[PDB]
């Protein structure tokens, strides 16, 4: 089995596993949404609860699949609990990760396109005031390269340069996965990771600096900052704080979990584990919490800046973000070293949604790693001319698989490992081998809080949220769901033919 090289190269490819769009284009929108600070008490409450005991129970999992041979969920499932619905659960590690990697990806690619046309100043010209006049030309800008509905049908119609630095994201990505774990991962989160930082800093220093009649970036960090103890009985928020803790994390993505799987048997999980989260922390709170947010409430306000991050998901980060840089001498190569830091973001985290498929192929199926990785870009590749094309179909995976399926997989897997496959094997799996031990009280929160936690959050996300949007929503979902549940079948019919071609081996040898 193929194992990550240096101790500080598996640090640094856990990082950029999680630190990447999450960090600075979904924090801050979930972060402005739901009150700023009153979203971060529940928030710290999730890391503390949810974020950190997960992380070790995924990274114990992987390491414990490694060893005999597995890297993903539908055999790491089934050597914790010898059933057959432990290799269905199990399925969802490989469609989750997959589902999301054929929408992530195209976000990814977007931010290299951007980078690439605000490199060569192919940028909107606003009118050398009005905050209109400013942010429109943006707006089309963004829209006319994702090809944004002008009509009644839901059909999107990227530009033909949207369409060609998609085929060319999906090479970089293969380029990398195609050399593997230790000369292809960790080789490259050795160069990214410093980069992002560095491009980070630099951007965060540069905010700071921003100053108009209507604020500063310091009335932007006095917002996310300041704590509301009024919104701790709202429910949303909670569920907002929980989703963007999985999500940031890479938690129930299958994804940490192959990722460990890679790391020697006898190899510290623990400090490894804790490191790898904080280091997306900081990177989530203090880079991505410092850069969109101040800016926006610096140059409109509070109130203006929480409409803008309600306006939709993309406004802040690909709209708002450049029109203010544009405002500021050599604002357009500030715009670029911005969509570059996302590209770098979404790059390391899109190689590690896109290896799970990638090891099962290896692993059980027994292809070479060049079949495996460029079979898994063929798929991602064909599966996201229907995000590309067909409009909401974005927003449709990433509730299903980026959002509730997320959270029920870390539930589920929490319950294989720590309930079924027994809470002191499971305690013993992740402490061994450590460098630290796990504070004994996280026994108790990982067996009993943390499966309550989730349970109750997914019953009144289930009832009191979700069947608003099972029915109030456009008839194309159903295109969406169809072809999602197709992937499953698809994914479940290939984890039968690799518990069939074990049965042949099995008899020969
Ligand atoms: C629950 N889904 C929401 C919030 C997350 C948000 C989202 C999802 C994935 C990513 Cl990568 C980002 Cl940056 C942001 C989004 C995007 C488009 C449509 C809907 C949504
Ligand atoms: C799907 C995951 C790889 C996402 C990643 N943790 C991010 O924050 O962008
Ligand atoms: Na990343
Ligand atoms: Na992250």
């Amino acid at each position: 089995r193929e194992h990550w090289a240096t101790r500080l190269g598996l640090i640094l490819a856990m990082a950029g596993n999680a630190v990447g769009l999450g960090n600075f284009l979904r924090f801050p929108v979930q972060a402005a949404e739901n009150g700023g600070g009153a979203f971060m008490i529940p928030y710290i409450i999730a890391f503390l609860l949810v974020g950190i005991p997960l992380m070790w129970i995924e990274w114990a999992m992987g390491r414990y699949g490694g060893a005999q041979g597995h890297g993903t969920t539908p055999a790491i499932f089934y050597l914790l609990w010898r059933n057959r619905f432990a290799k269905i659960l199990g399925v969802f590690g490989l469609w989750i990760p997959l589902v999301v990697a054929i929408y992530y990806v195209y976000i990814e690619s977007w931010t290299l396109g951007f980078a690439i046309k605000f490199l060569v100043g192919l940028v909107p010209e606003p009118p050398p005031t009005d905050p209109d006049s400013i942010l429109r030309p943006f707006k089309e800008f963004l829209y006319s390269y994702i090809g944004v509905p002008k009509g009644d049908e839901p059909i999107l119609k990227p530009s033909l340069f949207a369409y060609i630095v998609f085929l060319i994201t999906m090479f970089i990505n293969v380029s990398i996965l195609i050399r593997g774990i230790s000369k292809g991962i960790e080789r490259f989160a050795k160069i990214a990771m410093p980069t992002l930082f560095i491009l980070a800093v630099f951007l965060v220093i540069r905010v700071f600096l921003l100053e108009t009649p209507n604020g500063t970036a310091a009335d932007g960090l006095n917002f996310l900052w300041t704590p509301d103890f009024e919104k701790l009985k709202d429910p949303g928020v909670w569920i907002a704080a929980v989703g963007q803790i999985f999500f940031t994390l890479s938690l129930g993505f299958g994804a940490i979990i192959t990722y460990a799987s890679y790391v020697r048997k006898d190899q510290d999980i623990v400090l490894s584990g804790l490191t790898a989260a904080t280091l997306n922390e900081k990177a989530e709170v203090i880079l991505g919490g410092s850069i969109s947010i101040p800016a926006a409430v610096a140059f409109f306000g509070v109130a203006n800046a929480v409409a803008i991050a309600k306006a939709g998901a993309f406004n802040l980060g690909f709209i708002t973000l450049p029109a203010i840089f544009s405002q500021t001498a050599g604002g357009t190569f500030l715009g670029f070293l911005w969509f570059f830091l996302l590209f770098f973001a979404g790059l390391t985290s899109s190689i590690a949604i896109m290896q799970p498929m990638i090891a099962f192929l290896e692993d059980e199926l027994k292809l070479s790693r060049k079949h495996a990785v460029l079979w898994t870009a063929a798929i991602v590749f064909f599966s996201a001319h229907l995000v590309m094309f067909l409009n909401k179909s974005l927003d449709e995976m990433d509730f299903w698989a980026g959002t509730i399926g997320v959270v029920f997989f870390g539930l589920t897997e929490l319950i294989i490992f720590f309930w079924i496959f027994g809470a002191d094997k499971a305690w013993e799996e992740i402490n061994r081998g450590g460098i630290i031990k796990v504070p004994r009280i996280y026994y108790y929160v990982m067996r009993y809080i943390t499966p309550a936690f989730l349970a109750v959050l997914l019953v009144v996300w289930a009832r009191e949220y979700i069947p608003k949007i099972m029915e109030e929503t456009h008839w194309t979902v159903w295109i969406t769901r169809f072809y999602i549940i197709g992937l499953f079948l698809f994914l479940t019919f290939l984890v039968f033919l690799a518990e069939r071609r074990r049965n042949h081996e099995s008899a020969g040898t």
